[PDB]
């Protein structure tokens, strides 16, 4: 809905997830990066977003939506990624879930259009990867059992705009300070800040992820403990080594994740572009030279 310009916007909440999806991304680190959209520019107008769920918690129950959006819409969409049950160590299991598994089974990034999407696990950063790793693996003899629980909860679908986007102020101020004369450390400082990518549409959500610990030997005596925990969804005995969780999206106040979520979500699914063709349209004609550097730094900088 837009609503006419004698309504005040103020009213109005920005949609969730709007500072998150105008942020870069490095392909590299799988971390964000710094502002690449405006997150807060309205273009002069007041759109408004409906959210049908608001007694869950006009203008209560609508949601501005910044003008780098082209859309923006609420959905409830639930993938349960409830494993293949067994796994003879952890980092096969983690490792095996990227590269072997379907969509549902984590969270995907994929250059372009028809740019076939990446599987990337939870989509924490490298460094995140390699905690969640490293202070979980340490719980084992000799490598026994683990099965794994995931799920997927799609809050929105967005697209941002393609043509006439607003770029963050600093960005632009960043971009206008990097010199003509190809100079790689500086383009690269730029990738760091900026990232080496932006996101042009994808989905508002969270993920929950579980991994049982379970003692070989002990199911023996007494797959199946799998089915039951994930009952317990929807301390005590039972072989429960200890139930390990990743969580993104949502905020304390735990499947309170899941009535939280829509309002604090992170991006999931998402398409990308390189960097440097955030520029490509979009106004500003004196800064085109700047895009052959920053096209040439980019190669460099992903050839590492
Ligand atoms: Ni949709």
């Amino acid at each position: 809905s837009v609503r006419a310009i004698d309504e005040d916007c103020s009213q109005y909440e920005p949609i969730p997830g709007s500072q998150k999806a105008a942020l870069g991304y490095n392909i590299l680190t799988q971390e964000d990066a710094q502002s690449v959209y405006d997150a807060s520019y309205y273009g002069g107008q007041c759109e408004t977003v409906y959210n049908g769920e608001w007694r869950e918690l006009d203008d209560e129950k609508y949601f501005r939506k910044p003008y780098n959006f082209l859309k923006y819409h609420f959905e409830a969409l639930a993938d349960t990624g409830i494993s293949s049950e067994f796994y003879d160590n952890a980092n096969d299991l983690l490792s095996k879930v990227k590269k072997d598994k379907s969509d549902s089974f984590g969270v995907t990034i994929g250059i372009g259009p028809a740019g076939s999407p990446l599987l990337v696990g939870v989509g924490v950063s490298h460094s995140q990867d390699t905690s969640f790793l490293n202070e979980l693996n340490k719980y084992n003899e000799k490598k026994f059992i683990f099965t794994r629980i995931f799920t997927k909860v799609q809050t929105a679908h967005f697209k941002m705009r393609k043509d006439d986007i607003m770029l963050d102020e600093g960005m632009l101020q960043s971009l206008m300070e990097l010199p003509d004369q190809y100079n790689y450390g500086m383009y690269a400082k730029f990738i760091n800040d900026y990232g080496t990518h932006y996101i042009t549409s994808g989905s508002m959500g969270g993920i929950y992820e579980y991994i049982l610990v379970i003692d070989k030997a002990k199911m023996e005596s007494l797959x199946x403990x799998x089915x039951x925990x994930x009952x317990x969804x929807x301390r005590k005995a039972m072989a429960v080594e200890d139930i390990i969780s990743r969580v993104r999206g949502g905020s304390s106040g735990y499947r309170s994740w899941g009535r939280s979520l829509k309002y604090n979500p992170v991006v999931i699914d998402f398409e990308m572009q390189p960097i440097h063709e955030v520029l490509r349209h979009t106004s500003l004609g004196p800064l085109e030279a700047k895009r052959q550097n920053l096209r040439r730094a980019l190669d460099q900088y992903l050839m590492a």
